[PDB]
């Protein structure tokens, strides 16, 4: 076939999903409200739809990338538009929780519309690239039947399963370390700027140092999955010396007047996971030690 | 050149075994001696003391528990004395403060010093990718750097100021944490939506790089001052505090301890309370600061 397919949201994100289908040679219809901010994609090719309801039945998938599922909910549950969602395929990229999509699947099931949510786990500069990851779950049919669609997006964009909150509990728990890692850049940041060191140091020694982290985050997952917890020949980091290089950091932004609130929050689970034997266990006991203190 | 190793831990071990497959003499103590007899048969020298272990060789690398321990070996009055023409490479994790204590007080006894962060977990000593860096004087490490490619490919000097080491150790472990603590959030969401650990790690092997394209652009961008939105900014504030709710409420529910996510809270709502909320993720680093 080769449909017209309509973006909803122009934003940073969705700008990059109408970029991406432009690229591929599909007929790309966007609506966003404050419409200026959807003019640049024009210039590329796209044809700018005034309504959202003009938008839906110019096309017959419709891509949806705005805030959250409540402003999705108010533009394509309106009774302007509700009616024209028959036989069109909604796909819901836009960051949510799983009930938000197991909610938004039964009101476009009970207007006659197909339902994929998805969870894009990619920067803008990632779509169109065949490292662009998305994660799509909802029915298989929709997905199967315009598979060269979703290539457009990304090359290892997938279909995960029938259950449609499958998606955002993923990107849920992605997203997690993605905050952990960034968080992480932010004090690093912070220490560099009170010891007057220069961040394109830090950016140089964390691109050599970055497997290192790859190496020990996929180590943890592997471990916690194995129920390895004590110390053995394999692992390569105990509790004791990350407690011990951990002080190091305390003291300095103690010292320094960075806000402590988030690595205090570490200290109490290494201080929980020494409580139980486990001063000299690999850093992956710490993953038994995650729930709330108080009971 | 004989070569000396304090402390055969799991690292330090390995120190060791990157020392002895470069074919230096190694000689190794440790407290607890049972876990350098290990050391023996890959054909290290295990001395029975500290003092026998620091003049049985010209330079001496510290790998143990902190400075207070590394203190304790060296500043006892039976191997001060011994200290004199040495070279202490002290790879032990520590303090600026705690470096600039150690360099004057080897100095004082006639020694050399270098102070050093191991950048790298074990299997990362004796590969090309293995990265130390060394601050202290020039002229021990430039005589040694046969000794110092014999633990790592990127071994390198960054400066005279012996604190460098350890400050630049401290930004770059506050890192490595915040990915590990990520990992176990990760891993908490997971066991709660009957998420199978194995499909975090084949998506996480999958998006690994675009963090690290995230983690690199903030770094580059905070450098340049670039905090404002622009053309070339792959994320703003807004949909990051949007995707984050979803975080917080899951975590809520499922009784997973917040004290860390309500720290990152409170830094997206400082950035907020100034009209950041749609500038790029990098205005973050402005609100860094305590309350
Ligand atoms: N940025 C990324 O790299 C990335 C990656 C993965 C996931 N995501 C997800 O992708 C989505 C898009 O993020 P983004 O970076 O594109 O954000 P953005 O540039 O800040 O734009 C948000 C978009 O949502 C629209 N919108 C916001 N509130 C709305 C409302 N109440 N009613 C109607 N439209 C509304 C905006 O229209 P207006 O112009 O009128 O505000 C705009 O089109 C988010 O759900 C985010 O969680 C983003
Ligand atoms: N593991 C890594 O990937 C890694 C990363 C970078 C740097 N480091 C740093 O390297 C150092 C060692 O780490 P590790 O993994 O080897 O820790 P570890 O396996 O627990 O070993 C600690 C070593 O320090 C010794 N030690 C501790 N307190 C001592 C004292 N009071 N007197 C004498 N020796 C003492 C221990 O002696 P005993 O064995 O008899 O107890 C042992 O040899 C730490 O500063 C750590 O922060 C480690
Ligand atoms: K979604
Ligand atoms: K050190």
């Amino acid at each position: 076939m080769k449909p017209s397919i309509s973006v909803l949201g122009t934003g940073r994100m969705g700008s990059a999903l109408a970029r991406a289908l432009l690229q591929a040679g599909y007929r790309t219809v966007v609506w966003n409200r404050t419409s200026e901010k959807a003019e640049p994609l024009a210039a590329l090719g796209a044809t700018v739809a005034p309504t959202v309801r003009q938008a839906i039945d110019a096309s017959g998938i419709v891509i949806v990338n705005v805030s959250d599922y409540a402003a999705t909910s108010t533009l394509l549950r309106a009774s302007d538009v509700t009616p024209g969602l028959r036989g069109k395929l909604i796909v819901e990229l836009t960051s949510g929780t799983p009930e938000g999509a197991r909610e938004t699947s039964q009101w476009t099931a009970a207007h006659g519309a197909r339902y994929l949510d998805g969870a894009i786990l990619a920067t803008p500069d990632f779509i169109g690239t065949d490292a662009g990851t998305i994660l799509l779950s909802g029915a298989l049919e929709p997905f199967a039947a315009n598979e060269d669609v979703f290539r457009a997006l990304g090359g290892n964009v997938q279909h995960i399963g029938t259950e449609p909150g499958l998606a955002n509990a993923l990107d849920s728990a992605v997203l997690a370390l993605m905050w952990g890692a960034l968080f992480g850049g932010l004090h690093a940041i912070a220490v560099c700027r009170a010891e007057e060191i220069d961040l394109g140091e830090l950016g140089r020694q964390w691109a050599a140092t970055a497997p290192v982290v790859e190496g020990l985050v996929a180590d943890l997952i592997k471990r916690t999955s194995a129920g390895r917890f004590v110390s053995d020949a394999e692992t390569l980091s105990s509790i004791s010396p990350h407690y011990g290089a951990f002080q190091h950091l305390k003291e300095l932004m103690e010292a320094r007047r960075i806000d402590r609130t988030v690595v205090d929050g570490y200290d109490a689970i290494f201080r929980r996971a020494i409580a139980s034997g486990h001063l000299h266990d690999d850093f992956a006991a710490l993953s038994q030690f995650m729930g709330k203190a108080e009971q």
